């Protein structure tokens, strides 16, 4: 029955992070991740930071209906194997996920491979978080001597207060809507091809961020969807062992974006290129 479901999707084949950052480096790939919201607003659910919009719903399943080539990964949540490597709650969460979603799952996912969606989540809900320096060193091989356009929200702050970022050479930022950007997505597209110039672009910006790779990678740049890296970054640092809220800025699955305290970082300030909303 369900169980019949479950060993079903194991045929999906996820790279692993570490695994998945190799395919990114050597095609200079774009990259897009689906996850569970993703999955949500396909199949016509809103999501706490973006509401449900048919056109949204149909770009993203035509994204995910692209093989991973050259220029694109795409990826899904790496949970349909191997699943002990995570808490026994986050197992829960996403087994009870692909079954309400099993009419979806059986029939979306044919590719030959997929990238992991956890390349923005590397360390909360792990059980042995040995790799996770790996994971975290490997990630900042991105980025490290690179220009780079971060697109985000006005709460994601990414890299803001901490070293994650510290050693691309510049960084310019597009500061979006911290919800529903996509009720923005014209202009956030206009701008970011207008100031990507000879730069890697890292994108945080929920399912927005999908199209924006998809549309950025058609008009031939490279852009990453990073998501949450922040937060598991900042948990990481910590050395936490679960989901604390972070008090300055967004954090992952706290999603009303409440009881933040936002502070003046110059250095954040000084990398703004422009605000949309
Ligand atoms: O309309 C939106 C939707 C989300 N985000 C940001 O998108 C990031 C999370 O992206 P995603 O859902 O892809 O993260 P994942 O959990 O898959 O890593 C966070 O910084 C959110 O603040 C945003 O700024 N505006």
């Amino acid at each position: 029955s369900e169980f019949e479901l479950m060993k079903r999707l194991s045929e999906i084949k996820v790279l692993p992070i570490l695994e998945s950052l190799k395919y990114i480096k050597h095609n200079h790939a774009s990259v897009v991740r689906f996850g569970d919201g993703e999955i949500d607003l396909m199949t016509g659910h809103s999501i706490p930071y973006q509401d449900y919009n048919e056109k949204l719903a149909k770009r993203l399943q035509q994204i995910l209906q692209t093989k991973s080539d050259e220029k694109l990964l795409v990826c899904l949540p790496d949970v349909f194997s191997n699943m002990d490597r995570y808490n026994q709650n986050a197992r829960h969460f996403w087994e009870r996920h692909f079954l309400k979603y099993s009419e979806f799952y059986l029939n979306c996912c044919d590719a030959p491979f997929y990238g992991s969606t956890f390349i923005s989540r590397p360390y909360i809900d792990l059980i042995d978080k040995s790799p996770s320096e790996a994971y975290f060193e490997s990630l900042k091989e991105l980025w490290r001597g690179k220009d780079l356009l971060i697109v985000e929200g006005a709460t994601s702050r990414s890299g803001v207060g901490n070293d994650l970022f510290v050693a691309a050479s510049s960084i310019k930022r597009l500061v979006c809507p911290s919800k529903n950007a996509f009720q923005y997505y014209d202009e956030i597209l206009r701008l970011t091809e207008k100031n990507a110039k000879n730069r890697l672009i890292l994108v945080m910006l929920g399912p927005t961020a999908k199209v924006l790779v998809a549309d950025l990678t058609t008009k031939g740049y490279q852009a990453i969807d990073l998501g949450h890296i922040d937060s598991e970054y900042e948990w990481y640092e910590m050395g936490a062992t679960y989901k604390v809220k972070l008090t300055n800025k967004h954090t992952a699955e706290f999603n009303y974006d409440e009881g933040i305290e936002l502070e003046f970082s110059q250095e954040y300030q000084e990398q703004i290129v422009a605000r949309i909303g």
